[PDB]
């Protein structure tokens, strides 16, 4: 086994097809499936798995109520085979925390789990399934990472932190990571004003990095890292077609090195594909909440501030719950080319159901296809009623 | 590993001996089973595994009210050991979709599913379980494969597919497909007037499918694939020992190249193993429901209008349910011949016991002894009664 | 991976130390455990596993109604953990049916099940996970097997069947196996009038066997097999301390040659080891029903009419349900000896706990040491009551 | 694969971080969770996995009913994966009984369970999962072990058993077991008076023992063995930081070479690390009950009878239930040093909660840092009132 490199290009999106869906929250109605959020996609060499914070409980166990909340002893980052649900006894845990990424590297697999109360929050790194590195708070509000798949190349993981505020500047760094050892960090650069829950991928020795500006901004943040200098800059999408949530209206015309404006101290974890004409963007369909999900073509979105979708695909209809959404891919498949991946966060319950006390979700999943093909909608399936 | 090859002929089959049986709705009267349909068995080098289709809740889940549609973003073909329940926790996802098939070529497994809208459903090629290739629907008409094995050889594994009408003509199409790229494709030749549901078996560098014609057919179309040239014909069987549900009663003539008349627009999916005097024919025994299931040795039943049975074997009798059956062997097996294996879904609930939201199936699967073994009949054996 | 071979003697008995316990019906009283009953235990190079006959449902299931019964189209032959309880989840079936016996041959494990109607059943011959051999009832009256491990030696694996009835003269014979193929088989000879359920072990290329003689004999006819020379004698344990249940009191004289009477029709499953001076038998306490048990040593009991015991160990008070009890070894240990080792079935339920509808069991366990250690008494454990 | 040697130093330790919570109880509230006490960790050269006694039944199950009751046959050590409850269907049983230790030599693991009547106990060890040497009680007084992991030394793998008396002198004994085997056993020398439920951790060709004196003192009997001569020596911490429960207050000077008085024949299963100014003591917050726990920094507490704490740690509020307490390392990581480690069981139920009628635990477990992390508390979670 040798480290990856990211040797590939993106293949062609031509549209997008059905990859993995848990059904988690139908099934566990009757099963013993744990509470969950923040759930991701990430691929091992022989395997691609689910990921998520569990909240240490079964949605029918009577510890459900009150799993709206983000942070408690009671979370860890877990994972479990594809497709299936994340049950209490084909889970298993990586880390023990309530903020998390993961990526495997060629070789083995790094895992960070970030614990602690809100001003004494630490993180820590595990590689080959073992503890390895741990780095304190250094702003003392919330330490924070991305929430899905970090990647890595020629052994350098890099990962993107946030301590300090969400409604305001807030700390952000780079640590690039070997082996689960600190080979260098670095505080944010480029135009990006405030960063959440990046969404990366690689391809061609270069990380991108799509994230959240929880403070000001409706366009979402990129940041694009160099993984064998280990050096980044970050700016804006500049399209208009905006992609966080809540958001304004699109506008004509986006901005590239600000954030656009209309809305304040709040959004949702998301995701885009940035390749020139091959650009894709994920959103929730709804501006108000987190309902709906659509990924649209849009030629050049990171540079082009007039961007406007050419084409389009539905994945969960605007009547239908979605929720987080990142990015993965699967490094090792054979092939010319990187296929493009993208999970969804179906949330159900609290806020928005709350005759159930408990806050869950299911996953949707799917890569890209250089066809055409026909779409679907994707949503959880599970009746609220049958909770009560 | 090298790819196989259908090197052997089939063995004499003087019976059928008891190979698996998960009972699996007894099971999940109290315990975490999926609802499922449209089972199959499948072989790999090292192991043979149970498939069918998730419906993405347990039997005694709330959410199995309504199991009896065939369509929804809720179903998976899921894979799990010979002769266990398809459990929540014991249970494999291959691939999202309502509709499926699934083979190993010796080397690895490829795995189909189709998922969509009845207008726009696609077909998602997984080999090594990785997705590879894509296929949209051609005739916008519910696109829709086998519902059991496919089989390969020297790396060539054929595939026939279905999209169009369910109650007139329709188009057909067989895809030769290695490591989850298409060879080649060819639109359905010979005499078959309309295919559906093909079971397939492997002998002596040929594939035979028989099928289900939902048309006009009460004699069963059967597609001889020849998967080294890559083409193919088809006919019926020329018997009058008619092997659809419904069907008319058994006349004295068959016919060889058009449907046997008196049944339209409804079947079920059966198999056969042709093989001169070593000719099994499996049915139904009523011919108004699913119920009963029987084996006929009925020589030359492909060829010879006038063959009626010499031999028999009760599998379920005419007072217990059945439902969908097909064809699988174990191609890894040490031995002169390839045994010849089948499977028969055994359905419950829904339409026929209706006291009861759901539908679902257990699973009973026999393969042929060179002995005359005593008969069983092998019900699903739950009690409907105690989920009321 | 070779063939083993018997090349080493029993070591001393000094007395039994604890192996093995599932505490299955204690623990299914609140989880998914199948119900069962004939289990016993075997070993494979490099793990030994609990076997029993499942009956297709889980003690709180509805299904569990009638599992008194001994034959049902729903019962297989299961394997799983050591100590662990026989669940859903982690239940491996080895073959369908209601009369069983397993072993390894050093290379891969023979699994023999019979299933099928009392007048017409068959035995299906499993090796390396795969059918391989048939074999039809010869007496149309419930072909019946071990329900225990059976012994190889240079691939050759004796099994003993019956064929016949119960409660008069039947067919016993002996099918020397290979690779799950017939060597040959020969019709019982020796002293042995009838003969059931053989528990059976292997020491110096020799497999002694302990059966039980159903129809005249409260002593157990023992079964002698040369597995190289594929030939056998059989006779009785000489000794007064008579084995079988229920039984006449122990006289001072037993018999050799012939049935011990005073019992008809009737008896249970048990076992011995039988070398010379460190000679153990098992036996249930009383001698009117399944409860209690006890190890006595009988140095010379199988060739001495007179032998008594000269020490003995406790492992089921005589207030405490007991069943079926068996022989295994691990023939894999390292060391200068094989170590005996037994189970014993402790059955709950009916006939004699009728406040429940079901019949099931959890095992005990235990192996030979050559210290003097203490006893404990080792009860299933479950409060029938939480049942009602 | 080799034997491992203690070559390595502990790591220096300014904190500790998270390693693992299993969540059992908030979990067990709804799921099929076996009840347990006297839990630890344990590593082999692959994996990391959780340990404890189960009481054979889930905590929902009826027949948790009295599971404060230390021993029965219904008990047995089981092991499972790192951070999942123990269930019934992911735990794997290592032996029978109701006292326990177990470790990995390099090679393969040893366990040991002692079971049987508080007069008559026996002692089993099993290596590489099969049975290999017994030892009988030799005080006929509730034979028993450290209940948390041995460590081994180029194959040698020293263990601590007590036998005789709780509230009075005992016969204490190190046995030095190598592939199972004994090489060798000492009596207690030093001048430790009383010594119990040892926790055990090596390095640099030692092992350092931090025991329960439950006679007499309140400071820890210490035993450090030497693996290579396989010799030992023993006394108490010296420190006037008391490490018992329940303790007297802490006094300014502490004992060294007998039992720091005020509380007689109680105590509870706890651990250091005692290396020069690298010595941290673990202990329950409360002096009268098994609440809360700390880790304090008390440099060379081993030897200075006057040594105060310099930092602190805490791990559980003295408002959260705490218990047994022990060590464990990963001796197979990859670095200079070995990272100490350390579990706390969180007892719930009897006899503190006694609206249940139960007492079952939960994991917490934590390793060093050398970086100043940040402190939060980790409570068992769950809500008693849930259970009622
Ligand atoms: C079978 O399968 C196929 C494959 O899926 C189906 O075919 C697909 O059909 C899709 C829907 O019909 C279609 O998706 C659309 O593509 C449009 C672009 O194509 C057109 O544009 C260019 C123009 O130069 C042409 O090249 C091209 O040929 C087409 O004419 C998109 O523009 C669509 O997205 C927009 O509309 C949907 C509403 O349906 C919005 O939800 C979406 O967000 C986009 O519109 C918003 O944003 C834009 C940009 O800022 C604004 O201009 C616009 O006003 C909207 O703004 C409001 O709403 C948003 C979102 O809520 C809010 O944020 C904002 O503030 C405003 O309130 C759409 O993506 C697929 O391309 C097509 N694929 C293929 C291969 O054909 C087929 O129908 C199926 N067949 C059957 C039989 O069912
Ligand atoms: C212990 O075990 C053994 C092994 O299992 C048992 O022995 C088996 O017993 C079976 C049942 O007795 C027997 O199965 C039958 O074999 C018949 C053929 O054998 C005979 O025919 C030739 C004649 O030249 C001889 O060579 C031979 O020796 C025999 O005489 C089959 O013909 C039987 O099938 C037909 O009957 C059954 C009814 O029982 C139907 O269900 C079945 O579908 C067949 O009949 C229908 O179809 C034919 C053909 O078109 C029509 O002619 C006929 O009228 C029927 O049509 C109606 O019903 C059908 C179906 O519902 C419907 O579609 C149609 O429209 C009409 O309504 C049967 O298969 C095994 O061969 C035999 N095996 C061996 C090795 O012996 C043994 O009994 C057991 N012993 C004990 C002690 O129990
Ligand atoms: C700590 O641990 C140790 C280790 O376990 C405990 O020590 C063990 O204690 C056992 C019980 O005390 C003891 O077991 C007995 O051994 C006897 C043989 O030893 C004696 O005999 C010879 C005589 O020449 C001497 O060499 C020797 O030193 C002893 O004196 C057995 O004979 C005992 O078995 C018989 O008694 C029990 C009743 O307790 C029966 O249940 C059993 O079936 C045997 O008796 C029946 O059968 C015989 C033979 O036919 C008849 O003679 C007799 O009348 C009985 O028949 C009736 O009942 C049977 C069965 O129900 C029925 O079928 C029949 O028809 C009649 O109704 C017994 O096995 C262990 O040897 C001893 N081990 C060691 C190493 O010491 C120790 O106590 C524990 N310590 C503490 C502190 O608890
Ligand atoms: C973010 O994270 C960091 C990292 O966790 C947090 O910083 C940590 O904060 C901890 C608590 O504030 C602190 O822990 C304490 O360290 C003390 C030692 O440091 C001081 O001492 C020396 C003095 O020469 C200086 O070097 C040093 O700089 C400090 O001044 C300990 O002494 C503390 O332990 C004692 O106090 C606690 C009460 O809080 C007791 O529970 C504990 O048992 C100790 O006190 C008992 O025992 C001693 C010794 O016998 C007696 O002297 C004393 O009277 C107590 O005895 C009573 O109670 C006990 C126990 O119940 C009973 O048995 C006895 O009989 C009596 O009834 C404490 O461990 C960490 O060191 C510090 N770490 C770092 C790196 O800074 C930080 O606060 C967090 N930040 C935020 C923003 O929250
Ligand atoms: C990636 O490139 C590095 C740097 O030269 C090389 O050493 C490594 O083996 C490559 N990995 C693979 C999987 O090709
Ligand atoms: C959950 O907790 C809230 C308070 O935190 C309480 O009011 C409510 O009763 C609980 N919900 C249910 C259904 O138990
Ligand atoms: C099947 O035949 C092909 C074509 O010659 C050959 O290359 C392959 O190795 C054969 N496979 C096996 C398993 O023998
Ligand atoms: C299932 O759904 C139907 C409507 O779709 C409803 O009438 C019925 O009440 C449900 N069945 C049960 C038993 O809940
Ligand atoms: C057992 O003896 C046979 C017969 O000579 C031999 O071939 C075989 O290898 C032996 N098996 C082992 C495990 O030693
Ligand atoms: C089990 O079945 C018997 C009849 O076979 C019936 O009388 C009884 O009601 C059933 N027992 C229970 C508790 O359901
Ligand atoms: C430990 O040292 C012994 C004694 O010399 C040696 O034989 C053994 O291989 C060493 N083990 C390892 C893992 O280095
Ligand atoms: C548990 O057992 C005790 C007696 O041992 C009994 O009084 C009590 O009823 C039982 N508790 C429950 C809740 O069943
Ligand atoms: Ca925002
Ligand atoms: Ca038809
Ligand atoms: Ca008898
Ligand atoms: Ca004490």
């Amino acid at each position: 086994r040798d480290f990856n490199n990211l040797t590939k290009g993106l293949c062609t999106i031509n549209s997008w097809h059905i990859y993995g869906k848990d059904n988690a929250v139908r099934i566990g109605e009757d099963s013993d499936v744990l509470v969950t959020r923040e759930p991701y996609v990430s691929c091992d060499p022989d395997e691609c798995r689910f990921y998520a914070l569990s909240q240490g409980t079964t949605i029918r166990g009577k510890h459900s109520n009150g799993t709206i909340h983000d942070r408690s002893q009671y979370r860890a980052l877990i994972s479990w085979p594809l497709s299936s649900p994340p049950t209490v006894y084909n889970s298993r845990v990586e880390c023990i925390g309530w903020s998390s990424t993961s990526c495997h590297d060629g070789k083995t697999r790094m895992s960070i789990c970030i614990s602690g109360p809100n001003n004494n929050a630490s993180a820590v790194i595990w590689y080959n399934r073992r503890p390895v590195t741990e780095i304190n708070t250094w702003a003392r509000n919330i330490l924070r990472t991305q929430e899905s798949e970090c990647v890595c190349h020629n052994g350098v993981c890099p990962v993107v932190f946030t301590d300090g505020s969400a409604t305001g500047p807030a700390e952000t760094r780079i640590y690039y990571f070997k082996e689960g050892k600190i080979l260098k960090w670095e505080p944010l650069a480029g135009t990006a004003k405030h960063i959440e829950e990046c969404s990366c991928y690689g391809e061609r020795a270069e990380i991108t990095c799509t994230c959240r500006d929880n403070w000001q901004g409706s366009n979402r943040p990129v940041i694009r890292i160099d993984p064998v200098a280990m050096t980044h800059t970050s700016q804006y999408i500049c399209s208009p077609v905006l992609t966080d949530n809540p958001r304004p209206n699109d506008p004509t015309v986006g901005k590239c090195n600000d954030p656009y404006p209309g809305n304040n101290n709040n959004g949702v974890k998301g995701f885009s594909y940035l390749d020139g004409v091959n650009t894709w963007l994920g959103r929730t369909i709804s501006i108000a909440s987190r309902s709906g999900y659509e990924m649209l073509k849009v030629p050049n979105a990171l540079t082009d501030d007039k961007s406007k979708p050419t084409q389009g695909q539905t994945i969960v209809l605007n009547t239908d719950w979605s929720g987080y959404s990142g990015s993965f891919m699967d490094y090792w498949a054979e092939g010319e080319c990187y296929r493009a991946c993208f999970y969804v966060e179906l949330i159900r319950g609290r806020p928005k159901e709350d005759k159930v006390w408990w806050t869950s979700n299911s996953i949707v999943s799917m890569c890209s296809s250089t066809e055409f093909l026909g779409q679907w909608d994707w949503p959880d399936g599970a009746k609220i009623e049958y909770f009560l």
